[PDB]
């Protein structure tokens, strides 16, 4: 006499290996703002659904849905020049958070402004 039944709530999962730990506590608090669930990525088993968040030059590598590794130059590290993997700058902060929205079709995706400047003299 009554109802039984198993509760379950999904959520978005995300992984990251950032070693800027100032940088990665406001991206993934962001990020989270959104019910998104982070997680540290060491020795874990990358997931086909699942992005890795990386900061500078990480040896290990992810095999799922993207990579999005944020280094101040790059070296060995897979530089985009593929529909999977996004090499970018650590220029601000708040490229992260965007890109991130961005690969995971979220409402705030937005897009880049190319902020330049011709100086031809």
């Amino acid at each position: 006499m009554g109802g039984s039944g198993v509760e379950g709530l999904s959520g978005k999962r995300c992984w990251l290996a950032v070693r800027n730990a100032s940088l990665c506590q406001f991206l993934e608090t962001s990020l989270q703002r959104s019910g998104i669930v982070v997680t540290t990525y060491e020795g874990q088993e990358p997931t086909p659904e699942d992005v890795l968040i990386t900061d500078e030059v990480v040896s290990k590598k992810w095999q799922g849905r993207a990579v999005v590794t944020f280094c101040r130059r790059h070296i060995g590290i897979p530089l985009e020049k593929a529909p999977g993997e996004w090499v970018h700058s650590v220029a601000a902060p708040h490229e992260l958070p965007a890109l991130l929205a961005r690969i995971y079709l979220i409402e705030m995706e937005s897009d880049d402004p190319a902020n330049a400047l011709p100086s031809t003299d």
